């Protein structure tokens, strides 16, 4: 853009209770009788009240519960803008990143635009409305609980473990309440506000498609979707001028007159990397950069850059085993089969304007996890383009759910317009991303007809699936037919120095029940120490999911994935997650560490002994050692070299069962490098501190 | 509701030819040259222009035709009412029970709605637009004839037996004519006219639904899906009071804190009957009422009240023997596959407003001849509450057909529109009886595509089928093959007393040769006077109607129902009816009624002899003895004891064939009642003075 003009920084927020007939004129908002604060945008309305003290960290205990008033209010944001230098020809746009959620816009008392979706960007043309000098910008949200009182549902809309309240608006659904996650509706301008100045000649968007790729040759065949703004008398007098280049160094530069608005463009290239998924191979980028220059003056009127990756992306559907059930498919990048491992992606922050600060640690903890894909979940909002690009620039895949509750919604016109919308917004803002590699759903009139119509025509390289929604070795888990599992959780307790600081009535803010169940089938007695209870409840889910993906890792190729529940908590609460609120890893996040391995030696229980294996998740072959070893007497179970060949399961050797309870380490070497792995044997109940000397004494967690 | 006061009585009624442009305004109805007369409401015009003396009563002779010029009228219903108290927040709703049919509602000089739909009712908030004192209500109806030249129709719309002026109109396809039934446009106001004031805490809607029910256990799980208007300011400070009661004893008793607009309440209930249609059992109905109370005050903003049955319906698709034809069905209500017996719902009456005084009688005529299922046919409108409630106080099941003409309808928008406004619309009200059973339509886009999704979404616990619609010995009625037969008809001659009061052109007002046709192959020749022939042509339709109903009872489990056209008329006429517009039931209604007993011996014609059988639709075992003997002679043909095994049909014997003509008697008793029934044997034509002869002696039917 020509000039990006923010408007984030200190806002004018009047809050008060919502009339029977809402306010929607800056009259109104300005005579109804309320409180006038500081704001911060971007922000959450709970954020600049806390600020002003009036109301109490809802962070702490149950103060959570203490906003429930507020989700009746109203929000009466309100600033003064500049107009910049717009000359004739040129449009002045409005942009807002982020609406939370019903609104009407004001620029100098005029109403620009309505909104009423939170989870897409909103542009107003305000070019016309616009005056000299001092200008004045007013957005008065309402009740986002109260709109749902303007439409009548459906049976199959209520009752659904999704609040009533979020089937006929347009928001995530986790505001209203999940599982633990507590209902915080919340409200505001909790993305960024800026301007944008726009040529009479500008680039509405840039497509990219890689139609082809031959990773051994370093060749890839890409294509560009190219639509602008282009007045009559511009034709034949711009030409674009497309870039592709990478670290510094130009790859290919290309020019071609402008004589239509829309064009494609087909660039054969040379010595270019593909790019891979964690493990299978480099996560290549290329900066393409597209750009309308005047044949003449040589003026630059629209440059848009982007990092992009040569990929192809397909779903490969077994229709033999199973035909049809969720789980039986595979994703298939260059050609390749790959197996996918990561988490399921919730939530980073209730007040999700806090959500940019969060991304840049919650994507290094898949980094450090090393996961190759990420499943972001239906009832989170949709991450911003910056969540994209580090899952770009670190190869890990992201499956998205397009943003829906756990229950049918309606079959009308008027929500299948909004979501398809919703739709077509998401789609063509996302859809140049390589690690993007799936669209989900969940005649059905959301999934079967609006979802899919969008996908087919804005999106027709990616798949569109609308499907895949005790004791860790009960058959419920070793006996599941899925080729790839896709929500696994177990229940972990946060860390010490996580309970001391985010607190009975406050631990329930049978879910409590489930940590002191798991802790007695593993270890026979609940700790009656706080600390030995946290240990003890931390290995249960370390263990529980260090067996499920070694599990399906010893189970290739039938095995395709495995997803897990999940990696971080949005907010200080008692989860499955492996991480907290506030970084602090627990026990699980660093057993599967040592399991999510590019190449990874572990144990699978056989019928008459335990299967030794290696899982290569790569494309190249590794040869090494390994040594099995019981931890508690030092006895040498295994020792020998083995072959892991690339992209595959590899038996190593079925070693005899041991004698009663006890641990097995798993030593072995690659390429000089030392790796360590482990094995609990036996029957539970163990003794916790038998347990606790066996991990120390295998000298791999702390 | 907090308060309904009624807007019925007097009005005042001006009618006068439609102009080219048609009236839409109070100024153009004033200023128009019409007659102004006194008007009743609930009423039709025709009924007020009679009072007043300006048309003749158009139920006898040819003057229903005199009416043909009213069909290009208009009428402007106008009335002035006193504004009932509405407090702060309150709001005040106009509600139209029925509005035939297109019309422009004016309050104070003020458009609040504009109707097009006569079978469904109108609602208009008034709120801002009512006075203190006297307001004026006035309804500016123009001519539905003439609204069909405002669109173009397609091909399969012309042609069909449904008139082209009730293709793209939302009527009652009757109205325009069908078979006999003659064209009787009409207009008014043909239901109440009432005037409601809602709390801003009021119920949008109760939708009661039977989960699960366990007959022997007396146990059922009935969910309520509740819908409210709740100020945010009342959350969490009002609660629901549901009360579940049968004959004053109160069953239940469940109270809940609103905490958001819609809930979904599961009660599992213990010592409560389910509900059975009639012969299999009791139609159990019990008290459902919900309330809204303050939780501090104990102010009741809103109480809903209606009487509900615990039953479950499925319909069980024979797709072994004919798949996928009509009539290849069974109902299963409560798990027990069930045999249905009933007939078709035609109009109450052309003159719709009377409709209300008929139906007391008319569900009556169902009780006595034991109907446990009734069709409510497309071409008439969709009865009133009060017609579903005689349904499930009497335990007859109710097959709704969606109003549908005998011909294709629109593809467009525009039509779909009208029709899913029309099915939601019903569907809410209706969709909480227990005697409904079953909606019925007939990628065509009214029934394929319209009709379904509304169900889906607002009714997921009925069925929906989109389809389904000269000697009375021939094989066309022997050798059905449909399970389900559905509209099985022949023509009787109305009693002497209806011929006198309702009367060549008058009787033709080939259907009037049919008959003399079926006299002539039963009896052998016309009788010359009138008594003899009203008595022969109503044994031919007894007979073939008793033979109809014998034919699928003896026939079962293959057969599994028979709806029979039809028990009554809406108009005096010359029809296939068994009962006639005054009440007058012919012969045909004693001969059906002796043979829908619960329990029932009949003959069916076998290959060598005649079958001696007894039906059984309920679900108990009786045992009793039957006679079977000669009517002419005396001599007994058969005597013994039967156990009639529960829902199902048990042969008795195999009776050898008679001499010539004649008819045997049916003597049965069970449980010590005597139960009486015949059968004609032999080969047309009979002499009508032996037949008479053989019915007097037989001492069954007078």
């Amino acid at each position: 853009f020509v000039s990006e003009q923010s408007l984030n920084g200190r806002w004018t927020l009047k809050f008060f209770p919502q009339p029977a007939v809402p306010v929607m004129t800056i009259e109104g908002a300005e005579a109804a009788n309320g409180i006038v604060v500081d704001a911060v945008v971007p922000g959450n309305v709970e954020i600049d009240m806390e600020a002003a003290g009036l109301v109490e960290d809802p962070m702490v205990g149950n103060n959570i519960y203490k906003l429930r008033p507020y989700e009746g209010y109203q929000w009466y944001y309100s600033r003064t803008f500049a107009a910049p230098v717009v000359t004739e020809g040129q449009r002045l746009v409005l942009h807002f990143g982020g609406i939370d959620t019903f609104a009407e816009v004001y620029v100098n008392g005029i109403k620009v635009g309505s909104a009423d979706n939170m989870l897409i960007e909103h542009d107003y043309d305000i070019t016309s409305v616009v005056k000299e000098g001092e200008n004045r910008l007013d957005v008065i949200i309402r009740s986002s609980v109260m709109e749902a009182q303007n439409h009548f549902l459906g049976t199959l809309s209520i009752g659904n473990f999704s609040n009533e309240e979020s089937a006929p608006v347009r928001r995530a659904p986790s505001t209203y309440g999940w599982d633990i996650m507590p209902r915080l509706v919340s409200a505001g301008l909790w993305r960024d506000v800026t301007l944008r100045v726009e040529n009479p000649v500008t680039i509405v968007d840039a497509n990219w498609v890689t139609l082809s790729v031959n990773p051994k040759a370093r060749e890839a065949s890409e294509s560009l979707y190219l639509q602008t703004r282009l007045p009559f008398e511009m034709h034949d007098k711009v030409k674009a001028v497309i870039t592709i280049s990478r670290d510094g160094r130009q790859i290919l530069r290309k020019e071609a007159l402008m004589r239509k608005f829309a064009n494609l463009f087909t660039l054969n290239l040379s010595g270019v990397d593909a790019w891979w998924p964690r493990g299978y191979g480099e996560p290549a980028l290329y900066t393409a950069e597209v750009s309308l220059v005047d044949v003449t003056s040589g003026k630059i009127y629209d440059t848009k850059t982007s990092k992009i990756g040569f990929r192809t992306v397909k779903l490969e559907l077994d229709e033999v085993n199973l035909p049809g059930q969720p789980g039986q498919f595979q994703f298939i990048i260059n050609g390749e089969p790959v197996f996918a491992k990561g988490t399921n992606w919730v939530p980073l922050d209730a007040l999700h304007s806090r959500d940019a600060s969060h991304v840049e640690e919650a994507v290094q903890l898949m980094v450090e996890m090393n996961c190759n894909i990420v499943r972001c979940w239906g009832g989170n909002v949709y991450e911003d383009t910056h969540f994209f690009e580090l899952c770009d620039k670190y190869g890990i895949m992201v499956w998205q759910d397009f943003a829906m509750g756990c229950g049918n919604y309606s079959q009308r016109d008027n929500f299948a317009a909004a979501l398809e919308k919703e739709a077509i917004s998401v789609v063509v803002k996302l859809r140049n991303h390589p690690s993007l590699i799936l669209w989900s759903g969940n005649n059905d009139r959301v999934s079967r007809q609006v979802l899919s119509r969008v996908i087919y025509e804005f999106d027709p390289t990616r798949p569109y699936l609308p499907s895949s929604p005790g004791y860790y070795k009960d058959p419920f888990y070793t006996e599941n037919p899925s080729q790839f599992v896709s929500e696994i959780g177990y229940h972990g307790c946060p860390n010490r120095e996580t309970l001391e600081r985010m607190f009975n009535d406050e631990w329930q803010t049978g879910r409590n029940d489930l940590m002191t169940n798991q802790v007695r089938i593993i270890f026979g007695e609940v700790p009656a120490d706080l600390d030995d209870f946290i240990f003890a409840s931390q290995s249960v889910q370390a263990e529980a999911m260090k067996f499920f993906v070694e599990l399906w890792r010893g189970r290739r190729p039938y095995r395709t994935g495995i997803i897990w529940w999940n990696i971080r908590d949005g907010w200080p609460l008692l989860s499955d997650a492996i991480s907290d609120y506030w970084g602090g890893k627990k026990q699980a996040f660093y057993y599967m560490q040592n399991v999510h391995h590019d190449v990874c030696c572990l144990i699978n229980p056989a019928a008459n002994g335990y299967m030794l294996k290696v899982d290569n998740n790569t494309l190249k072959d590794f040869e090494g050692v390994v040594e099995v070893k019981d931890v508690a007497s030092g006895k040498q179970v295994f020792k020998g070299k083995f072959v892991s060949k690339a992209n595959q399961m590899s038996e190593i050797a079925t070693l005899p069962m041991q004698k009663g309870q006890g641990m097995l380490v798993i030593s072995y070497r690659i390429e000089g490098n030392e790796y360590f792995n482990h094995y609990l044997y036996g029957e539970p109940p163990y003794k916790l501190d038998q347990y606790r000397k066996w991990v120390k004494k295998c000298g791999i967690y702390e």
